[PDB]
């Protein structure tokens, strides 16, 4: 699809929308993670020694914010300039999912939750050309991420 002038125009409006509601959309990502996959839970500090996901727990909400709106970034840069820029925090990224115990395999995990969750969020507004700009965007990312990973490990 590439990242039309009009397809750019559509993920910002759509990140606009999410973080327009940061504890919601932040504990229904990750209930999808833990429906997509509940071993998942074991991961993350905040969720261990719990029975259910927490909905006020700053950590928590912190992290999931800190997850969109990289993945918006991604899609602006793609229309711009036509790619997805690797720097520092990227690079740090790639580390700390190394020492929790995160793998790849857990990537398709937070792919589906995330379109899951912007299809949650923009409903009939939905497109094919905006399923198809978010896709390239988050596939994009992760390409870039999961470099990092491996190169922490
Ligand atoms: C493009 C996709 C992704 C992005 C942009 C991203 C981003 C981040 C960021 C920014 C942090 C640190 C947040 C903090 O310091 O507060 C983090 C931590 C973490 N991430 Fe990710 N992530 C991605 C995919 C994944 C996947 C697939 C998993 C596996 C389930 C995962 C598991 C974790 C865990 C366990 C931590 C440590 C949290 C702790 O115990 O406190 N992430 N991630
Ligand atoms: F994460």
């Amino acid at each position: 699809g590439a990242l039309t002038e009009s397809q750019a125009a559509l993920v910002k409006s759509s990140w606009e929308e999410f973080n327009a509601n940061i504890p919601k959309h932040t504990h229904r990502f990750f209930i999808l993670v833990l429906e997509i996959a509940p071993a998942a839970k074991d991961l993350f500090s905040f969720l261990k020694g719990t029975s259910e996901v927490p909905q006020n727990n700053p950590e928590l909400q912190a992290h999931a914010g800190k997850v969109f709106k990289l993945v918006y970034e991604a899609a602006i840069q793609l229309e711009v300039t036509g790619v997805v820029v690797t720097d520092a925090t990227l690079k740090n990224l790639g580390s700390v999912h190394v020492s929790k115990g995160v793998a790849d395999a857990h990537f398709p995990v937070v792919k589906e939750a995330i379109l899951k969750t912007i299809k949650e969020v923009v409903g009939a507004k939905w497109s094919e050309e905006l399923n198809s700009a978010w896709t390239i965007a988050y596939d994009e990312l992760a390409i870039v991420i999961k470099k990092e990973m491996d190169d922490a490990a």
